[PDB]
């Protein structure tokens, strides 16, 4: 049962959701919804990116969720997702626009468990599983890097025995001339002190383990005739495949209801405290250890962490930074709570008065221990950062309903006023100085050293009136119409409240009488939408032109903290110096909410008694008045930045959802679940300076305006150079040499420059497409998953330290294991250009050889499980147990243009692991 | 229904304690219980210190409250005390050891309402109160102020009119020559610049206002045969009669318990939320307002606040202080969670396991502004506080039980695990030298001067196995016998554990077959007990030798504060000094459990059908090996404190409660409850340093071994002198003139001195008592609780403030009215010393006239209601419908001794109002 019927809304079955056992309900939905795309790193933690609709607006894109009536905006991987009931998803403005002023980049709506009226239930689910790193990249060993330095060495023509680096080569020349390399030796120790001796370490696996993940939730549930109750605990624990970090999660949640006189004076409450504990990640962890070479020993002679020393890269041991990042975990506790009153004057009368709370206490310690890997140092640098921060959302909401019956017209009219108010506060204290450096003894209290003091508070409130009319005739015209009039804190007097119309026009064609003698057909439905909403998440200090006294006391990397404090008497410090203000932004009076309207068409079928059941939507939304923060045009300095309401966003986009579940003659029940969707996404206007810096796409080259939302402009590869000739006759360009890239020249002027360039990226799928089967045989029930996208491609980073030798920014760095599959006159069936000491040719720069094809199709989900038979649980009094074994993303499958892996995530995020799970659920 | 039924248990009758409106339920019942003195200040939170049986230990005594089987020690004015069912004070040893290992001072046992079984309520309850100023100290005006001033002049025999006040004194001398007062006149402005005229300014009035208390609480209640539900809301604000302090409290209580199969797996929970934000009164905000002369305008000429100016005494203005401390306002997270879950394997085997949880987050942001009252000002400095608090409790149960019922003998036999598991951690950063100086502007990334990091954290955990064996022969002979071992961390491993035992008899006289002819006699039971228990509520770092870094970045008044940071090149600072250590505390490795031993013989009796009913309780508790930190020797220096098992108390104590209701031929109910109690502490042993420093009493002069705690000794005052003959004959002693106190000369030695000090003090009333009165006639219910202290001492500050001139450490302060009513030749017939500018005599001394007998009787609350007829609530729908007005704290009556006001508070502290409240109920 839709809870619009006359709109673009997707119902999620929750019962397949818990079946892949994740902490976030919604990265498993990851692709059973069209048009609505999830990506997750794979950290511990469920965090994930939600994309409804494609990328509607140059501003926060996050959907809203709704639970129990209480809109959010934060991530459902810290609440309990085993706890829901009902999952819909309103893609369509017309249909979601009732539910909040925040509904541009659509609604979840998330209904959670309610005791069932006149019965008790107790569910126990219990779950273990092991996450296992798959997507291990493959890097130079200690005998592949010297081997790759020295190929480097004589293709530069340098001599390869002054890498001042240990490696000792014994090497000659071929019949050909071409070099050949016979042997290579090396020093035991990589510093003349003796204290780094060499070693082969595979820092992927030092840093990686088996994860261990653990799940166990207690729910109860009681009805009544005559009033309800709900009562849930969870425990979630997920140990990363990356050592030192984790993430663990208790929950615990309280529904009630009470109906007093007869029907008047429904009270009901859904209440949910959660507190997670998390230990992250450092920022660029993969990218280190995939920086960092082999040659480097876990250990030094002394027992403290090994590092670079002499000419070796400066790069930090992965593993001593992992150990110091160990104790910089972080407290969260979320507070979700709702109280709601409904009364009845009479049959056709009802009055809803909500409260719902939203707070929210996160408490962090961090960490900065001295450490000296080497050449590596802090200079003995210890610091404790103790960091507090407060959200405080409360809502309320009036809703007053009406529904008359009259003959074959049923008509249902609803008002409502709702009120948001939301408050955030962060501080902090930083000390230095420390001496025992141990969790326990680093306290602000303990430090000796300098010490800063941080603080920031923010806040805004909406104000809705909305009002929505619903029509049936014959239950087969359904008309609908819904007004809104939102106002925001974040806007001046003159632009603060906006008006939004929406219409909704639906045709059972079923229901004609002229079409009786079509029994296969047994349902179809025609709708048509077109909606208007508002979107206004900006900064909240949008409309100020903003002055701060930033004396400097914020941490900067290179030295740009732009703080305003100078020793204007030449003293060298010593005291407090004279400070003063700089701007921010510079404010906007004129700002406005920026529209949304969104045209919707759907066809709903079901055919063969409800066996063979189906949608097919078209769509097309166009934001406009878009709240973009513009940069400065370049001369009018610092705070240039202002919001404007310059921009425009084309989404043109298609979706269809089949199903088709029957039963078998020997006793087979199979369920399938099909998806596909298509977008196509355009940007029509654009502020000059946002097309300019090219932060929207463009690369700074080309305007964005009239191409997809991210795409990239890039030069064209066109092969390599394998011969003198092949060089001559090509046109002229800087740097090249055989062996190296060919660009094409676009404007056919006979030398390559920066007007070579064309859009090479476009960030969009051909299509996504989702496929669910579940079959059901003698007590086993297999469940498979399977989600794949096509026709997209991404920048690939890892190709760039991998096909290429000092192609970073530092030389002699660690680099890919198919490096050693480079051009060469010996080995000339390649296409990997050859390595070189020098970038002469710039191969670094954006083109078509870093842009691969990221089509793929993995199995999200596999799951078979067992139930035991009745009699047997009756025996032990449990009215069902089951025993089940799953793998989550066990299996995939992608392009063989696409050189590296994981095309889900080609970079150096978090690398997603495979899970083997075994679970048990005990009904009681 | 007692909960113990052989032991010293109080049940408090909740229906009477919601009578007083008061916020904090243990507030309510003040003296309504005996051997429980409550002590409230009159803050508008409910915040009030408990003492049950007196003082019994040299360490932190307040009572474990337990709520829902949950322990705790914070008070109770954070949560909602208006969802009680049913109050426990259990005062005995043997029969609150079993509740848990921190019962040496008592455990009162609150229950949280729960939905009665079949039946559905809903209650709501709304009140409003004005609270009035009543016990204002009466200060001399402006006129007043200027004879007192003369008087005191011309006694020391110098000129009045170099007072250099602005005052122009005409007098003369009348024929005995006694000097007498014309008339005065005054300067307009108090200063040359004319910046700060004269007034006649109330600054008690000026501070003060009427206070609003709201409070609006809506309750359901759900019972079934099959489990139940209860959910609470709550509001709750009060605005002090000080202006500029408030508090207000938000509370959600969710409680539900579920029954599966058919009376197995019983799982249930209860839940409360609060949110308080209060405002606090600045420390000693009465002592300034005292203080401060009436002279003094409020504002300035400019309309800046006004201050003191040339010679008039340094006291800053109340009412600029009470201006500048409205925005500390501390907001309070308090979270109070239970689940519980029992199993029945049959009928006689109960296994419960308990998970309990407190949280508590505390967030503050203090201000301090730059100000400038005539010469008082702080040389422009302006600061920001960002405070940060968590306190995190965990407590996990076991109960395995078992009961028989074999013939006429009846056992249960339980036994319990228990650990309790608390952390506690704070952190704050301090930021200066702001510019705009309002809140919204005051953030630590605003600030532009020196910047401070405080932070630390500590914790403990309790280990508990306990038994329990309950034995009833012929429902006549009861014998109890409870066993604990219990372990805490702030011990030793050697000392770690500790058993406490506990026996318990009780013999049913009235069952007994020998006086069934003693129709009146209703019920007798007699009962004794002995019990130990013990006490660690020590130190958590205890048997450490503690040494921390102290830098010195901690505010200290005077620059006492023992930082370690020395500028040992000599650069007058400018960057980090070097720093070090300090002891804060010398180790003791052998501290080990207090050992309380309790005797209580009780005999209770009901007599004419359960019409007069009654207890009567002697008590006896011995308290050893108490934990006292004691003092340095005085040349151990600095954390030469250390805590040692050196103490003895002893506590001999008589309680009697009665009861008598019974109704009218007329149709009048009335029910009376009468309690009376008393008690006598000593102190038979004490380490010799601390009965050096005399902390628990003595002033340091005298041991306080076996004397009282909190006794005082000091001089005796024999009147005053009133002739030169008098001065001549008493023995000699400095300061000796006409109209001073005369000192007993204690040793006869002709010489008052040092040694002429006795016991003068003695904290302890004779009896305490309490009465409340209920009577009931045609739908009206009349409530009037009095409460009653006899015996009791107290010692008078605001007298030293009242009684003498020049007594305080700055001359030229206000004093008192009753300063008027001097001695003075003119004014003979006078016991109050003359006025006089120089304590020559050392009045200040402790001394018999500074002690005042504080012996009162004050009506607590008085309720008049009216209950609306059933015919009519029923007509309405409404199951209950009643009004009420109530007055707390409307009168009292003093001893004529007692010369101030309010012998609750008879010093600087808050003051108590008289609360004129309006409220209704309302059953539907
Ligand atoms: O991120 C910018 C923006 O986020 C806000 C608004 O909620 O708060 C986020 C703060 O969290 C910070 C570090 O403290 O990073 C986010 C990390 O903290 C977690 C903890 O669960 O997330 C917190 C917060 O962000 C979501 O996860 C986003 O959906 C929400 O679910 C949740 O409420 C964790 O998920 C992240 O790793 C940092 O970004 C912010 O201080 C604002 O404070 C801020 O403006
Ligand atoms: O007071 C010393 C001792 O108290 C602890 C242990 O709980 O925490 C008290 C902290 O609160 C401080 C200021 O932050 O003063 C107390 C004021 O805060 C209130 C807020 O409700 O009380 C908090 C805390 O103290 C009780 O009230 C005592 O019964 C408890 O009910 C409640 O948990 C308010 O009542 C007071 O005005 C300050 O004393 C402490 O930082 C420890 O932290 C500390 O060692
Ligand atoms: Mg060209
Ligand atoms: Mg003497």
């Amino acid at each position: 049962r839709k809870a619009d019927l006359t709109g673009a809304v997707s119902v999620v079955k929750v019962d397949e959701i818990q079946k892949q056992g994740e902490n976030n309900p919604v990265k498993a939905l990851q692709g059973r919804v069209p048009g609505m795309n999830i990506t997750a790193d794979g950290n511990p933690s469920g965090s994930a990116t939600v994309r409804i609709r494609g990328i509607g607006t140059l501003n926060n894109n996050d959907p809203l969720y709704i639970i129990d009536g209480v809109p959010t905006k934060a991530g459902m991987h810290e609440l309990n997702g085993n706890d829901i009931e009902s999952i819909q998803v309103l893609k369509d403005a017309a249909s979601a626009s009732i539910y909040g002023s925040r509904a541009a980049n659509g609604v979840i709506i998330i209904t959670t468990k309610q005791g069932k009226k006149g019965q008790i239930k107790i569910n126990f689910d219990a779950s273990v599983s092991a996450s296992m790193y798959q997507s291990k990249m493959n890097v130079l060993n200690t005998e592949q890097y010297g081997r790759a330095m020295w190929q480097a060495y004589v293709n530069d023509g340098e001599n390869p025995n002054g890498n001042a680096l240990g490696y000792a080569y014994n090497w000659g020349y071929n019949a050909d001339g071409n070099p050949v390399l016979y042997g290579m030796t090396l020093s035991k120790y990589l510093d003349s002190k003796n204290t780094m001796p060499v070693a082969d370490t595979d820092w992927f696996d030092e840093i990686t383990r088996t994860g261990v993940i653990q799940q166990y939730n207690l729910s109860v549930s009681n009805g009544s005739e005559k009033g309800s109750s709900f009562f849930s605990l969870g425990y979630y624990k997920n140990l990363g495949v990356i050592k030192d970090t984790d993430f663990d999660r208790f929950s615990a949640r309280m529904n009630s209801d009470y109906k007093l006189i007869d029907d008047i004076l429904t009270i009901g409450q859904h209440f949910t405290l959660n507190r997670t504990s998390e230990v992250q990640a450092p920022g660029g962890i993969i990218e280190t250890a995939l920086d960092i070479p082999s040659a480097i020993p876990v250990y030094a002679s002394d027992g403290s962490w090994g590092g670079p020393v002499g000419g070796w890269p400066d790069r930090r041991n992965p593993r001593a930074v992992l150990e110091y990042n160990k104790d910089n975990r972080y407290t969260y506790w979320r507070m979700f709570g709702d109280a709601y009153v409904n009364l009845t004057p009479f049959k056709g009368f009802n009055l809803r008065s909500t409260f719902g709370l939203d707070y929210a206490n996160k408490q962090a310690r961090y960490f900065t221990y001295p450490y000296q890997e080497g050449t590596q140092t802090n200079n003995g640098k210890s610091a404790v950062e103790a960091k507090q921060e407060h959200w405080t959302k409360w809502m309320w909401n009036a809703i007053a309903t009406y529904q008359l019956e009259v003959g074959k017209h049923r008509g249902d009219v609803m008002i409502g006023m709702e009120l948001n108010r939301e408050d955030d506060s962060h501080f902090s204290g930083y000390k230095e100085d420390f001496s025992i450096l141990t969790p326990d003894y680093m306290w602000p209290d303990a430090g000796s050293g300098t010490a800063q003091a941080y603080g920031a508070g923010e806040g805004y409130s909406l104000v809705s009136f909305f009002g929505k009319m619903n029509y049936s005739y014959a239950d087969r015209y359904l008309l609908s119409l819904t007004l809104r009039r939102d106002g925001s804190s974040r806007f001046g007097k003159n632009h603060r409240y906006a008006t939004f119309p929406s219409v909704s026009l639906g045709w059972r064609i079923t229901q004609e009488n002229f079409m009786k003698e079509l029994t296969w057909l047994d349902d179809l439905k025609l709708r048509a939408s077109w909606g208007q909403t508002g979107n206004q998440e900006i900064s909240n200090l949008a409309r100020y032109t903003i002055y701060a006294p930033n004396y400097g006391t914020t941490d900067s990397f290179g030295g740009q903290s732009y703080g305003t404090a100078y020793d204007i008497t030449g003293s060298n410090g010593g005291g407090v110096l004279p400070s003063g203000f700089k701007r921010n932004q510079i404010g906007n009076d004129n700002i406005k909410w920026e529209t949304t309207t969104q045209t919707n068409v759907g066809i709903d079928f079901s055919l063969f008694k409800q066996s063979l059941y189906g949608s097919l939507e078209y769509y097309y939304k166009k934001a406009t008045d878009i709240l973009t923060e513009m940069a400065g045009v370049g001369v009018l300095g610092e705070g240039g930045s202002r919001w404007i309401n310059s921009g425009a966003m084309k989404n043109q986009g298609f979706e269809f959802n089949l199903g088709y579940r029957n039963k078998t003659a020997f006793g087979l029940t199979y369920d399938l679940n099909g998806n596909i969707s298509t977008y196509r996404n355009e940007i029509l206007e654009l502020p000059e300076t946002v097309a300019a810096n090219g932060k929207f796409g463009g690369n700074g080259v080309k305007s964005v305006v009239g191409h997809t939302y991210g795409a990239q402009v890039g030069y064209i590869a066109d092969g390599i150079f394998k011969s003198q000739d092949e060089v001559d006759n090509h046109a002229t360009q800087e740097g090249a040499a055989v062996g190296r890239i060919r660009y094409r020249d676009i404007d056919h002027n006979g030398v390559i420059d920066e007007r070579d360039q064309n859009w090479i990226y476009d960030p969009t799928p051909s299509f996504s497409y989702g496929l669910n089967i579940y079959l059901e045989y003698k007590n086993f029930d297999l469940t498979m998953f399977w989600q794949g996208v096509q026709g997209v491609d991404i920048i690939s980073d890892v190709k760039k330290k991998s096909d290429f030798w000092s192609a970073s920014n530092v030389g002699f760095l660690n680099k890919g294991t198919r490096l050693l599959n480079a051009w060469s006159p010996t080995n000339p069936n390649s296409d990997i250009p050859a390595l070189t000491r020098s970038d002469t040719n710039n191969e670094q720069r954006v083109s078509t050889y870093f842009v691969e094809n990221g089509s793929f199709l993995k199995l999200r989900n596999i799951q078979l499980g067992y139930t035991v038979p009745a009699v047997i649980s009756k025996k032990m009094r449990m009215d069902r147990l089951r025993f089940y074994c799953s793998a989550q993303n066990l299996l995939t499958i992608k392009s063989k243009n696409f050189t590296g892996e994981d095309p889900e995530n080609p970079n150096f995020s978090y690398p997603i692991p495979v899970n083997i799970t075994f679970g048990l659920n005990i009904g009681f």
